[PDB]
């Protein structure tokens, strides 16, 4: 069925990871808190390898997926806020989520797309 095909260009402002090249930290989004400044938000942005049909129409898929995370450089724990689908690629176009958002915070391992991500956010704002 659906066989698509994520960007190799990267659109401005978009940070890729080595370990998965269609998963990207969305720079704008980024917030360092004011308080404590361990604590970063940011929005992680993935160009999806399959459209999901999350739409209330048939064959409207979403091309990628908007997920806030809340991450705790000092513990590494990775907090997720909330999840959105997008009909276009890099978190834009139109929008649909589910119902009830799955909250969760995760404590990273090492050798992870999301340890990944984490040791760039903690490189950048981390010292």
């Amino acid at each position: 069925a659906v066989k698509l095909a994520p960007p190799t260009d990267v659109r401005s402002g978009y940070i890729r990871l080595v370990k998965n090249v269609n998963y990207y930290i969305d720079s704008e989004s980024i917030w360092v808190d004011n308080q404590e400044p361990q604590i970063v938000h940011f929005d992680a942005v993935v160009n999806l390898d399959k459209g999901l049909y999350v739409y209330p129409e048939p064959k409207r898929y979403a091309r990628s997926v908007r997920q806030y995370k809340i991450l705790n450089c000092a513990n590494y724990h990775l907090t997720q806020v909330r999840t959105d689908f997008y009909d276009e690629f890099w978190g834009q176009g139109l929008r649909a989520a589910p119902k009830k958002q799955k909250k969760h915070t995760l404590s990273l391992t090492p050798d992870t797309t999301l340890y990944n991500a984490a040791q760039i956010i903690c490189a950048n704002y981390g010292k």
